[PDB]
């Protein structure tokens, strides 16, 4: 097949492609939140900046996978990008909680993919998953947990303040 | 309705969401091309750079329409980003010609959107389109226009030289 | 008539004079709000500074219409500038809702002046309105919208904190 | 009344409000003059700049009195600003001659305001009038008088050259 | 036709070619004027510089339309440029008065070109005319009108001094 | 006649006017070639830039003859400037061969104008031609000669590579 392919189980190839789809999806969800917090009846510019940056991050995570698909000799197969789970994410706190669930869903995929790599004996791919994904994931789950706990005090005045620290 | 809405027809609100979806789809297609030209058996960096920047432009375009939705009081309704036409894009000349076609398609939409805004008497929305999309569209079409003319000379040696000046 | 006059219908020359008055009127309201929020039983330097900038901007928007009148061969007719009806504006939130209302009035007049310009096939005047008035108006309307949503969060303690991040 | 008021007779307070209104009227006259001298059938940029500056001067003198009213514990009451006498100011020499009489008019009211101030033994407010208003007024009257004798000389050629160093 | 053409009615295309030819004719007239004012029996370097600049201005306006014709997919067809009316332009005031009528002439054709553009629903080409041609034209007509009234005053001494600050 | 005129035969004054036309004609050909090589079905920015510089240079060579006419006491007579016969110039190689032919025409006229100058014992005019025209002409002719020999090497692929080293 490919002149570069060496020790790349087609099960791993297919899991990178499905994982490329998910980072684009999470990129799309954070892009909804980012601009939801810029509506004139929401106006939380800190939550908007926080989710814009995550939307760009997740789109970079998908591109690192695409670069990797080629490095190892696989063929990128892009599926559809599902519409985000909501249109209106509610308060900042509700927004963060969907992100916390969404971050952990990506973690359970990334940990399943690492299990696929470890089983087909791919150390290059376990190296990629640990150094460029599993670390960032556990870090961004922790950052949000801190945020969620800080934002739980009901109050709208308390949220406008915590917003000022995200800017 | 929202506090800020004035002279903003609901037909226009709905076209701007249609347009956000086309812009994001166009960004998806140029991301497909971009990394298709980074495959080991394609190996054209100059082309891959061009479609990477095109895919950022289109993503930048769709965000300016989302800022616009919120600017006017409209409400972003995000839909599914369909998967690209193809997964393999051919020679650079075939991808260029595919880019020219998608650029002229998006231009039809932007000109259709303009007539919808003239019809409803939204001069703020026609000024958005004239100053930020129709100029970028016509310019981009002519740039792709020239590139197809320089790249039609057969040879793959001509493609590799031309590639080295996109780079 | 005028050596420079060309394609300038008299119903546009008169809408520009009425508009120069209206801009001078809005300038006068923001001036009254500006020093109202500097009284010692009010003491809101962020609101005061905001409405001070807005008086200045609404004055310069009047002087741009006067430069334009002279530029086309028109003849400026200045009339009396009304005092605001109610100079006791209340809280910063009640003053902003009056700002939003007034900012939407001026937009309405500026849009009519444009429909007057388009019906007389004056592409110079429709361009003056699109660039220098309709854009600032929708922006100002959206920025005030955000402020009101933020400010209604009730408490004077919220207004004080909101005021400090307006300075 | 107020918690800052001390030795601020209400006849003083009333005749600051009156003076605010006069200063804004003068700002209006000079602004009328300023843009008159930019008519294409007048075309003296020196006088235009001169009166455009006096318009700013006088609007600032109004705000200094508005600041003073709050600083003392009186309440600002703004009034309708009258439209200027003319909206066609004639030659440059006539316009100066009008301005001289308006600056002599504003001087008379500032001396009356001072008389009211002393009779009521308000040394704070006579210092304000002497340092901020009465002294601008005499050099302003002397500057305008110097210009009038410089310009007396008939000729449009001599007004064109005077206008060159006013610029 | 072309591979870039989209929404470019051929009546627009024809009346850009016509306009190219008009702009080059104006470049020629002002160039005639420019070097006339350097005859040793005329000797006004201010007017020479002024029209020598307008000659450059207008030649650039031609090339912007030639660029526009290629950008849109029409074909440039150049025509013989007519010789100027005079080759002896008289006094400075007469030359301005000729220029005013030529700039008013070029304005009439640009508005017609705009009318053709809108009737055909080409928003790309009306934006071009408004941002690049119609607005240069009004200040140009206003600049030339200001000069004419400044120069009306008989005297060769007064033309010699006007000429000094045109330089 | 003229206060400055001295040793300027009328048959030289007329050859200079005919030459000012011819230079304006050559300027017009290079302008047409310049934007011809910018059409999207041609796409040669090196040739376009070359012939753009050559239009500009042939225009300034016209303005130097006009300065000279005035310098000697002559009287500029401007006539119509012909359009090129064929604006579809073909390949860059066919356009250059037409450039060489035209550049040799102007040399021929410039040499005749010199023989006219020498026969009338006008050492000023023969010096103007030797320094400012005959030198640039032989240089331009030789530079184009080199280009043609290089360009005829047939292939469009050679022309594209040649064009890039002309930019
Ligand atoms: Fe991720
Ligand atoms: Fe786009
Ligand atoms: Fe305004
Ligand atoms: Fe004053
Ligand atoms: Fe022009
Ligand atoms: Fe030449
Ligand atoms: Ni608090
Ligand atoms: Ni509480
Ligand atoms: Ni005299
Ligand atoms: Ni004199
Ligand atoms: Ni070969």
């Amino acid at each position: 097949a490919s002149q570069v392919r060496q020790n790349y189980h087609e099960d791993c190839e297919a899991s990178i492609n499905k994982q490329i789809n998910m980072e684009l999806y999470a990129s799309y969800v954070y892009l909804s939140m980012a601009y939801y917090f810029e509506r004139d009846d929401v106006a939380l510019p800190g939550f908007a900046k926080f989710f814009k940056e995550s939307s760009d991050e997740e789109r970079e995570h998908a591109q690192t996978f695409m670069k990797y698909q080629n490095k190892r000799g696989g063929r990128i197969v892009l599926q559809q990008i599902a519409a985000p789970s909501m249109r209106e994410w509610g308060t900042g706190l509700e927004a963060l909680q969907a992100a916390l669930d969404l971050e952990k869903q990506v973690n359970q995929s990334l940990l399943e993919l690492h299990s696929t790599a470890s089983g087909n004996n791919d150390p290059h791919l376990t190296k990629l998953l640990e150094d460029e994904y599993l670390e960032e994931q556990v870090d961004s789950i922790k950052k949000i947990g801190d945020m969620i706990t800080k934002l739980k005090r009901h109050h709208h005045h308390h949220e406008y303040m915590f917003d000022k620290e995200l800017n």
